[PDB]
């Protein structure tokens, strides 16, 4: 209802959602009474179109690539990508070829995201992309041998392995998520990470 995929397992995205020749395909994954995160997945050549939106809007491009035209100005966006979209803008979103997306959205140019943090030896280091009182979106990279200690979010955390993989811990269960995985830390139960076998890179998105 909340939280519409398992928790504390790692899923492939690229394998969740899939779409035909000439469809659109859509999946809510979390849901809060103003922030949400879904997936897209659209065929070659078709689009999404929205009207001047109450609240921002965020993509990450998982797979293909595309075009994106904000009032009438024409962005490119790849594999790797985050874009933000302002409210109150018109735009629409075409797949040059079968272009997935994850959409995070507030009710009321694209850049490649794993390239915005270096690694750093013996370090984590983290940048901060969006920190309001619904939504918190960062990236981080984390050396070899670096942990989180367990701890708590008021709200459910998507986070994606951007590169490299991660161990991740929910209430003292460990898994590995892979690049290209997700996996959902639940709220208000403690959760850890460590970079157990090699350096990785993760963007964490918090909805509250």
């Amino acid at each position: 209802a909340m939280v519409k995929i398992e928790v504390a397992k790692p899923i492939n995205f690229n394998r969740l959602i899939t779409s035909k020749e000439a469809e659109v395909v859509s999946m809510r994954i979390l849901n809060q009474p103003n922030s949400y995160i879904s997936l897209f997945s659209l065929a070659k050549d078709e689009e999404i179109t929205a009207e001047a939106m109450l609240g921002n809007r965020y993509y990450y491009c998982f797979n293909g690539n595309g075009e994106i035209f904000i009032e009438n100005n024409k962005k490119t966006i790849s594999n790797g990508d985050f874009l933000e979209i302002t409210a109150n803008h018109n735009y629409s979103i075409e797949a040059r070829d079968n272009l997935k997306l994850i959409e995070i959205g507030e009710k009321i140019s694209a850049f490649n995201l794993a390239e915005v943090v270096e690694y750093q030896e013996g370090k984590i280091v983290s940048k901060n992309l969006v920190a309001k009182p619904n939504l918190v979106m960062t990236i981080m990279s984390f050396w070899k041998g670096e942990s989180l200690d367990p701890h708590k979010a008021p709200g459910d955390a998507l986070v994606t392995v951007l590169d490299g993989e991660g161990k991740y811990y929910v209430d003292g269960k460990p898994f590995i998520v892979k690049k290209g995985e997700s996996a959902v830390l639940p709220a208000n139960i403690p959760h850890a990470v460590e970079a157990e076998t090699e350096n990785f890179k993760m963007l964490l998105i918090l909805v509250k």
